[PDB]
């Protein structure tokens, strides 16, 4: 099917938001994780960065998922625009289409060996919101095995295109995530990427991207902790 | 068995998905038989439902199939002896006759942490459900089921998304959660020492129901429990 084969063979995978079926109830849970890119805090001059991250145990056949100790340096994944406590709010964790993106999301990566279903994974899970005002990079990887990048929000914004890479460090593609649920698959081992500076359309108001992005590393000796 | 032994004493549970190994031919066809038994479930969303309790001793194998005990009898007496306090119909005889619900039954058991080894001598109280959920084109909370161990098979799963399992812990906050989607994919847990709960199904073609059938048994230590009557 589509995607895996996609990443198979081009390291990357698009899937537009128009593309998906969308009830009621859905529709619903994604304002509501949408809305939380409202109340994350700043950090780690033009340029802002607000975020939370947590890491989930993840072993695919199962479906299990936990919640694993909030720790700033066990973190890999960038805003492509190591640190303080960040994690994600009660209300983020509480909605249950989090860890459905997160089981959902994995279908699409063309895992190498059948036997890494039944083996834990380390999951990064990350908010980003990217904050530009009035206007006064490079390709990289993300050090996991497969990513996942979900378009949250994008207001005031012109640029931002998302850059896909050779290793060689030459620009194979560039695609523009513009609609809420436009989301990206990519095999972090196969292309090295990044995102172009966002920056406002209106030049009294900031230019904001708010994204999703996990991270996926096969880790057969991670144990659970209690 | 000692794997996931050690695993309800860390963690109060342990995933056994079906994949390493469901069935030779013969087991196969007794769990085709076995899933079948919940095409014919009493109407008790929408949840059907049928119940019982076995005797049960580990050392032997012995299980016995305890006295159905009237619903109007228990609430007269406001006495539940134990057992559920729902009006629930008894398991049917294709289910009974299925060797399967007895080796199920049996070799669930010696995925528990049994605390002390003479318990294997005693009765146990071994209270046996099938469920079938039922969501029609139109949740509890954390508990624990008061039963020393409890198991879950998925017998089936019929256009439905949702029923995540939930694991919490007595402080009920949520630490771990999965998903039963093989026939035969199992759960084992430490009910005293966890909290649990499922997430409603929904419809995946959303003009036809979802529907999920599990067995469930729960397993409580009973030294004093006599014989009765088969």
């Amino acid at each position: 099917t589509e995607a895996r084969e996609e990443l198979r063979a081009n390291g990357y995978s698009l899937l537009p938001a128009d593309r998906l079926v969308i009830d009621a109830e859905l529709r619903q849970h994604v304002k509501e994780l949408a809305a939380e890119w409202e109340n994350l805090e700043t950090d780690r001059g033009s340029r802002f960065r607000e975020r939370a991250y947590d890491r989930f145990f993840f072993v695919p056949r199962t479906g299990e998922v936990r919640l694993r100790p909030h720790r700033p340096y066990f973190q890999s994944m960038n805003a492509n625009d190591d640190r303080d406590v960040a994690p994600l709010s009660r209300t983020t964790l509480a909605n249950p289409l989090l860890t459905r993106l997160l089981r959902a999301d994995f279908e699409n990566f063309p895992v190498p060996e059948e036997s890494w279903l039944d083996d834990p994974w380390d999951v990064q899970c990350h908010q980003f919101r990217i904050i530009s005002t009035p206007d006064e990079e490079g390709p990289h990887r993300d050090e996991v095995d497969f990513g996942v990048i979900h378009l949250m929000g994008r207001f005031n914004a012109a640029g931002g295109e998302s850059q896909v890479y050779s290793l060689e460090r030459e620009l194979v593609a560039e695609f523009c995530l513009t609609e809420q649920m436009d989301t990206m698959f990519w095999s972090d081992g196969q292309i090295l990427h990044a995102v172009r500076p966002i920056h406002p359309v209106d030049p009294t108001k900031a230019a904001v991207r708010d994204v999703l992005i996990m991270g996926y590393k096969h880790e057969p000796e991670l144990r659970r902790e209690e």
